[PDB]
């Protein structure tokens, strides 16, 4: 049994969210999940109602579970995913880039997924202004960090093409990069096909032939733009799901933001937030092994790739003129 | 006028450069241009000759040189780029990326111009092992050498479609990204079209649409990813030329390395070569404010894009089955 | 004229200062100094009363006053001489240390200057956790602060026996110090006796024999330790004065805390408040050139130093039984 | 037993060294020492006879003995004793000053041993020049580091007054001194009387009162400081022997020079020589338990103490007349 805290957060996210537990439902269902999806509020409205964009009542709900399931954040999001990665220790952070029938009109082939630490390297903010025009940051990297994510590359490349490639630059950075592919190897070398490759080779050769890459392990920074240049390549950015993993808690999300642009209008996408709950299902069979949720996470992921097929209710963002509704009907017809 | 050490260098180089040597020739003499070139020893060759990969009597004649030429350099290429820049410190890396009608593109047409700062960042190598298992990086990025930057990358929009993006990552570093963008606005806002970008949407948007590009100025190490992303984008990485410039020293090379699989069998490419000395051309336009430069450089790029339309006489990396004479012939009758 | 803001402070302040306003005023009268004395609040009481320690309309005094006379604070001392050091940066921080009558019954001939660096170095707090067990420090040095620190050191020197010497550890911090070292000698080398020596053969020649030295420059840390040694060595701690020095603004205090283990049993010793005016009207005289604040200092110095020598009214911290206002009714005698 | 690499070295080391092997040899026999001495030759003297400060034949008896005892170097001092305190980690840096009756005190009895931490700090020179004029150092403090010293501390302090004093700035550097002093306190607590102190009060009151202090444990830099200010303090600084404590390597050595002004006039004073020897006798009882290393200790320690008590054949740096063959033979009759 898995406890899930849902949130809806801003914009299009209450559209979304709500109208996507159709599926949630027909899933555990179909294929009997003991799932417990108990909802909370963060973001923007719940600011506006109370005081806090995290506030003191979800947090608990939070604490509780095992999964957080979310759609887009507003403004507050910056408050509401990263203090909620840090106390949770949420290092490893997943995208998949997966070619999209009909969206992906180059390449056709694309199957990667991509492993970003997602604890230190620049982004954890020592910076300071030393003098006058001048400002210096740190770069930390460890070796613990960067075994961590390595065994994290090793179980998904294990179950996928046996195939990792840990990009980085040690040729500039002997110390830094240095530190980190050394301790690639220790646990990938001689477990899978393992190759490294340079950063910005590693950005030229997604263009050139994207489906040499299974698994690619790479440091916070250089997979921040690695990221979203494959999942643009894939298809599209707005389609692109997302995942934070930890060791006792895991949360998955859409990588598009809140869109108030187009919130109301029933028309925004539920196709990235839909891949991130095939992750989720995908994530309960690592820490169950019940290979019940594998089902019905392949069940999901081929009932989005047969829509996206017909070309018969999709959403304006990819070309269709349905509605947010059409799309998940057709979802749930195509389900069982 | 202008002196200029020319380097042949090592494997597909010494063919390259000396075929080359009748379309400087002809330019210098079609232009009226005062270019002397006096051609210096440097390479893997030149270490099994001499006992240095960079001889005294070498250094001694880029010293008083104004623009250096080179071809590929083998394995000792680190060893001379990286110290000729560092002492003459020439900042400014620039990287065009520009689809050549003829070859294959699949993504339109690009006409993108990457500027870099290429001296501090990440990049000087500031880091050391602080504890065990505990690397530590310093990144650097200071007022002057950001403003340099910006100012060569107005030189460039003003003579394009007067148009800059600054590529950054200043939402999660406030500190030293935050005091690179500063140093972008004081200098751009006003006398052209000025937009910031996360270099996470750029990676991204270089594949969505490229055309919305113009001029980019941009971080080392950002730069050094998206200059190859750019390149592959628009064509190819081996039709690509670079340059390294200075206040007083300027570099010019292709991006390829030498080539020693094919060396001798005479089918390496010259285009990067003679786009680089396009670029020289328009660096001496900038230095002497005499536009016979700027007509030697329109007129040698031209004349390539001819040959290339045509596709009777190309090099085997790109489709086609001549040799690297017959290229270079077709580019000296479209010359005069 | 001159406007100074006088705070009476915690413990033995009040004690201290207000039985002290009597010599402040015959001072004015004998050499008719033009100084308006206006007192604020600040420290423990003040923040009792109101909120702050540094109530609104205290810091509002201080601003249109050209230098602040304080005695000692409590627990609160961090927030008042901290925040007032670097909003009107008062970079130099002066201690001298000079043999009192009686006190120093081991040397008798010391005479020092110490000019301590107080912005930069490791005082600054650029200091993380970068991983588990591991913290890392910034220590910062610049040339610009190094130059100023020394520009203030000729001045003393210049008053005094034209002796000066950088103190530091150039030989293991050859980057660090060996800059704060250039820095020195491109101001102090050629225009007084100039020297060199390292911070822990000055520790113990300080023990050896302190009338080797006059004046020393060096930087905030070293300075910090050097100090306190020097003024312990002349005879006391609790009687050593000291002053923080900027352009246009001067600060002038005593070393010793608030001692509320003796506050209002009416025994503080006032000698370090009271050479701290000393110091205060010497700054008055470089900042007008009127030798008229010159003959107020030495003639307030040689009072103090004729009622240690007769030891007939001296306070419980140096041997005496006197109380604070028999100590200074013979300063107000023998003043004239 | 116990394999010594003797080092007479420069200057005076070779009279100092080579007239104290009788002092070494009676107590080898007189306590049953199994102490093999084997003798390399380093320093000056050997740069001029062989090729390298520190030749090859050294290195290998070096690696294969247990201690390294040896008299001063010349100016190729820092290539040697650096290296050899790196490779073989020798962290703990022993410092003792006592005062010795006979020699001018001026301060009383004193008994103080300091501890410094050897290996990080300031001291690992990871500094660089960031920009013009702007020079940044780190300085490293580690959990691991701060607990050995603190351990070595406790040992010390065990077998004298069972007192120790942490010396740091942790007021200040919040982070970096504040890791020392919890390292400091999680050994130290409970095991001694333990008290903390700041490295300016400390520098102070090692001249207000010096008996107050027993063992302090300190960091590479304020222990550099401090050590110097009590040698002094307790005598002279020629006097002060020196240890550089690892797990399976140990060096001792004077503190003072080569001095070769003395060279040859037969007048050295081999007092700080024979003390090191004294320390390292006790070293060998850490690693054995076989106190017959202690009682040779504290006999040798005092037959000095009774020639300095005579004053009839002293050295003249301390004020007698007598020959550098007087004195050790002085000590060799009241060893017997
Ligand atoms: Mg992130
Ligand atoms: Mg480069
Ligand atoms: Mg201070
Ligand atoms: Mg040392």
């Amino acid at each position: 049994g898995f406890t899930v805290a849902l949130i809806q957060g801003d914009g299009i996210g209450p559209e979304i969210v709500s109208k996507s537990k159709r599926i949630l439902a027909k899933i555990n269902e179909l294929y009997s999940l003991p799932i417990e999806y108990i909802e909370v509020e963060a973001g923007d409205r719940a600011l506006a109602r109370y005081g806090e964009a995290l506030p003191k009542d979800s947090l608990k709900i939070i604490d509780k579970a095992d999964i957080i399931l979310k759609g887009p954040v507003g403004e507050s999001a910056a408050d509401v995913v990263v203090k909620l990665r840090q106390i949770y220790d949420m290092y490893a952070n997943i995208r998949p880039a997966k070619s999209i029938p009909g969206i992906d009109t180059k390449y056709g082939n694309v199957d990667i997924l991509i492993v970003r630490e997602n604890t230190e390297d620049l982004y954890k903010g020592f910076e300071h202004i030393v003098s006058d025009g001048v400002a210096v940051g740190m770069k930390i990297i460890t070796r613990f960090a960067s075994e961590r994510i390595a065994k994290v590359g090793l179980n998904f490349a294990l179950r996928r093409r046996k195939k990792v490639t840990c990009v980085h630059k040690a040729n500039v950075m002997r110390i830094t990069d240095g530190l980190f592919a050394e301790a690639c190897r220790s646990v990938l070398k001689g477990k899978v096909e393992y190759s490294e490759m340079y950063v910005d080779a590693a950005a030229a050769n997604l263009v050139r032939n994207p489906q040499m890459f299974d698994v690619i392990v790479t440091e916070n920074v250089y997979g921040d733009i690695l990221s979203d240049e494959a999942s643009q390549i894939a298809g599209s950015l707005g389609i692109a799901p997302s995942a934070n993993i930890g060791d006792k808690k895991a949360l998955f999300e859409p990588v598009h933001g809140a869109a108030f642009d187009i919130a109301g209008k029933n028309i925004g996408n539920p196709t990235a937030f839909l891949l991130s709950v095939s992750m989720m299902y995908e994530r309960m069979y690592e820490l169950s092994n019940d290979d019940r949720y594998i089902k019905a996470s392949r069940a999901l992921e081929n009932a989005i790739y047969l829509v996206y097929k017909e070309r018969k209710a999709l959403t304006p963002d990819v070309g269709g003129n349905a509605t947010t509704d059409d799309l998940i009907n057709e979802i749930y017809n195509k389900l069982g």
